[PDB]
């Protein structure tokens, strides 16, 4: 296991470190984006909450193609405001329901320290 918790204050330096081998070791779910919402990392963790098959989903568009059920001003609404403005960091429960068992998660959306690209990390509640 790779040993780092949901919400640390400086986990977007932990996890600068890591290729998608060592993602795939975290205790939860995380997965990263680019500005436009483009799928650039996801992880063993996310696939198991979802479903999803961390392969095959690298590259789509998280908000139109992945999870419309996040397309929202709940969710899309907070990540378009955090890349418009070059901060993100909240913290919110929400319920991912498309082509899935509903299933209720904490999910903290925050910027990461590379370029034009931001985290989403998951755990279930
Ligand atoms: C609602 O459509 C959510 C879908 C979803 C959330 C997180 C994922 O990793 C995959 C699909």
């Amino acid at each position: 296991m790779e040993h780092v918790a949901f919400g640390s204050e400086d986990i977007e330096n932990t996890l600068a470190k890591m290729d998608d081998g060592q993602l795939d070791g975290l205790a939860f779910g995380a997965i990263q984006l680019d500005g436009d919402g483009n799928i650039l990392q996801y992880n063993a963790a996310e696939g198991d909450i979802t479903g999803r098959d961390p392969k095959q989903v690298i590259g789509k568009n998280f908000f139109k193609d992945v999870a419309p059920c996040t397309d929202s001003p709940e969710f899309y609404g907070k990540f378009k405001e955090g890349v418009a403005s070059g901060n993100l960091n909240t913290m919110f429960e929400y319920t991912f329901d498309y082509q899935m068992t509903p299933t209720k998660v904490k999910v903290h959306m925050k910027k990461a320290l590379s370029g034009d690209s931001y985290w989403v990390f998951v755990k279930r509640v």
